[PDB]
């Protein structure tokens, strides 16, 4: 398995509601656990996987045995918090990359699990801080456009960095540039 980083355009790409709950749902499901426990993670989105369906694994302790295990399929924020919260980020598809994103404190969500059923969780506090970054992906949206103007600038060279070496990789310019914004 591979971790699709910034800018492959997979990462942008629209992603498709899941439908059928069979097997095949809970090995990619296991895989992305444990890619998240192997790179040391608290979260993971599909896209980062090279999946672009509506997918994301979490475990707000971020340890084996810690914790819990959140599958949440077909996501979506009922509700953001009117507190907003600074904090610090990184990101997997953005190797090495850490800065500031400010967000809703908390969050209602709606999503279905594993099985088919469609349930309600509330998230505050890390989780809602994680739920959030990963649900950014499943809409093509990455951390760095949550960013102010200020913090994208001490980034700008590193993301930087990672369009050339993109652009190194497949001969392509990169489909998507910092400085475009
Ligand atoms: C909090 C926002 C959710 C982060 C998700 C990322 C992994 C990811 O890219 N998911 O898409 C992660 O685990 N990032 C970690 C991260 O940002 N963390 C880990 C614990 C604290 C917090 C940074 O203050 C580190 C390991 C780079
Ligand atoms: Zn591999
Ligand atoms: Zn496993
Ligand atoms: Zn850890
Ligand atoms: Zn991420
Ligand atoms: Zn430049």
């Amino acid at each position: 398995m591979e971790i699709v980083e910034y800018p492959d355009p997979i990462l942008r790409a629209k992603n498709k509601r899941i439908d059928i709950f069979d097997e095949n749902l809970k090995n990619l499901v296991d895989a992305m656990f444990d890619v998240m426990y192997k790179t040391d993670q608290i979260g993971l989105s599909a896209p980062q996987v090279g999946l672009n369906v509506q997918l994301m694994v979490f475990n707000p302790a971020g340890e084996p045995g810690e914790g819990k295990e959140i599958v949440l399929v077909n996501p979506k924020i009922k509700k953001y918090s009117d507190k907003l919260v600074p904090f610090d980020e990184g990101c997997l598809s953005f190797p090495g990359i850490y800065a500031e994103v400010v967000r809703p404190q908390s969050v209602k969500i709606d999503a279905r699990d594993i099985t088919g059923e469609r349930f309600s969780i509330s998230l505050s506090r890390l989780p809602a801080r994680i739920f959030q970054h990963e649900y950014d992906h499943l809409e093509g949206v990455l951390f760095f456009d949550r960013m102010t103007d200020q913090v994208l600038d001490s980034i700008r060279e590193e993301l930087e960095a990672l369009e050339k070496k993109y652009e190194e990789k497949t001969g392509l310019p990169s489909p998507e540039r910092v400085e475009a914004r």
